[PDB]
């Protein structure tokens, strides 16, 4: 589901489109210590799902949370 074995960065990209209303949030990953870079979201069900920034519902879906999103902090 989230993981298969190497725990470092997303790989295999979600490709059926996750809605809004099960979604809980969010975390994308660019750091120097990955091989890739994506996104992933997180639904209302305790799962987490891997995500690229080149789909239709993620741009939508990060966007969603980025201006749903009242500011960062912690």
């Amino acid at each position: 589901g989230p993981a298969s074995v190497p725990t470092t960065c997303c790989f295999n990209l979600a490709n059926r489109k996750i809605p809004l209303q099960r979604l809980e949030s969010y975390r994308r990953i660019t750091s120097g210590k990955c091989p890739q870079k994506a996104v992933i979201f997180k639904t209302k069900l305790a799962k987490d799902i891997c995500a690229d920034p080149k789909k239709k519902w993620v741009q939508d879906s990060m966007k969603y949370l980025d201006q749903k999103s009242p500011t960062p902090k912690p």
